[PDB]
DNA sequence: GTCGG
DNA sequence: GCTGATGCGC
DNA sequence: CCGACGCGCATCAGC
């Protein structure tokens, strides 16, 4: 399908779910305004009705009949109403700041802070990561052509090996799926000397060599297992410099390492499926380990796994390559 | 808001 | 000061 | 009808 397809649809039903997540702060619903775009936008048709789209998962009466308000007359009264609404408009808007969740972004309308204008004039209101968040608004919105996570990977995995040459690294994510561009950069590390039943600085060495050489230049967060933070890939002599991105980088026990890989790879609809799988085979896989289940469903320990294949193996599926785990 | 036990 | 709750991002 | 739809880190709230 394509986005002229049902965009006006999918647009529609998207701008709802950021309301609902940023300003009536209803989770629940924001997902649930997703879970109905997406399935719409993979429907192969042009919806003639509200009532064709609710035989499709996802889409309820609410949802049928404001897609009959959208197709009759172009538009939702309750989208432009909102959409015109000074505070609900701010609230929205603030929360594309990196640190600004729903919370802060109606306490600093609520006091008249609804722009960047506003938000770059009360530096003293914002914490670390909303300063940073500020900071790199523009570029934290801009996608990562592949090219350039290429570029990235092949620094991360230089210093990781530099540090120790045991460390173990893998960039997962859609990256890794093959995707032409991404939204961040997403690093699982390990180490032979971390375990499960296990040193508190394997991360810290790593985030501080990248520091360094320069590439890492902001720290969001940072503990002994997660650090978030921001990168730049060293500019080409006088040509313009590259955009700051979102990187992350987990520490992950030696024995726990695959499981992680595999669910960080995803895609989601994929984890979702191989799970299931894995349940009416007897075994439950969670972003750490695969347990088997007893008869009675309790779990036991969780199984060797030194490879995705393992996980593979274990439950009677041909291993999958991260090309063809889109679903 | 949607689904389902 | 310490401990647990909350916000946030993923 | 009515409940479902995980956790590390930074910071706050309460003691
Ligand atoms: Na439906
Ligand atoms: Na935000
Ligand atoms: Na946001
Ligand atoms: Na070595």
């Amino acid at each position: 399908p394509q986005e002229t397809l049902n965009g006006g649809i999918t647009d529609m039903l998207t701008e709802l779910a950021n309301f609902e997540k940023n300003v009536s702060q209803a989770i629940h619903k924001y997902n649930a305004y997703r879970k109905a775009a997406s399935v719409i936008a993979k429907y192969p048709h042009k919806i003639k009705s509200g009532a064709e789209a609710k035989k499709l998962p996802g889409v309820g009466t609410k949802i049928a009949e404001k897609i009959d308000e959208f197709l009759a007359t172009g538009k939702l009264r309750k989208l432009e109403k909102i959409r015109q609404d000074d505070t609900s408009s701010s609230i929205n808007f603030l929360t594309r700041v990196s640190g600004i969740g729903p919370s802060a972004a109606r306490k600093f309308v609520d006091e008249g802070i609804k722009t960047l204008e506003d938000l770059r004039k009360n530096e003293d209101k914002l914490n670390h990561h909303q300063r940073i968040g500020l900071k790199y608004f523009g570029d934290f919105e801009k996608r990562i052509p592949r090219e350039e996570m290429l570029q990235m990977q092949d620094i991360v995995l230089n210093e990781v090996k530099k540090v120790d040459s045991e460390y173990i690294a893998t960039v997962c994510g859609s990256f890794r799926r093959g995707a032409e561009s991404s939204g961040d950069m997403d690093v699982l590390l390990t180490h032979p000397s971390f375990t499960s039943e296990s040193q508190p600085k394997l991360l810290h060495q790593v985030v501080e060599q990248l520091q360094k050489v320069h590439f890492i230049t902001d720290t969001l967060s940072k503990g002994e297992t997660k650090f978030m933070g921001v990168c730049q890939l060293p500019s080409k002599n006088d040509e313009k410099e590259y955009p700051h991105r979102r990187i992350d980088i987990r520490l992950i026990p030696k024995d726990q390492y695959y499981c992680g890989v595999l669910y960080f790879t995803g895609s989601d609809i994929f984890n979702k499926n191989m799970r299931a799988h894995a349940l009416e085979k007897g075994f439950t896989i969670n972003e750490y380990t695969i347990r088997p289940l007893g008869v009675t469903g309790v779990a036991g320990e969780p199984l060797p796994v030194d490879s995705e294949k393992d996980i593979f193996d274990y439950i009677q599926w041909k291993y999958r390559e991260p090309k063809d785990r889109s679903e």
